[PDB]
């Protein structure tokens, strides 16, 4: 889904549209080192 998408993406703009956005955001910052591409 579009979390996953997000997450594959690693993009925090797109952890916006997912549900639970911090939790996109973590898992984010979990798949890509922060500060992101």
């Amino acid at each position: 889904d579009i979390c996953d998408i997000a997450i594959a993406q690693c993009s925090l703009t797109l952890c916006q549209d997912c549900e639970n956005t911090p939790i996109c955001e973590l898992a984010v910052k979990g798949s890509c080192p922060p500060p992101w591409s």
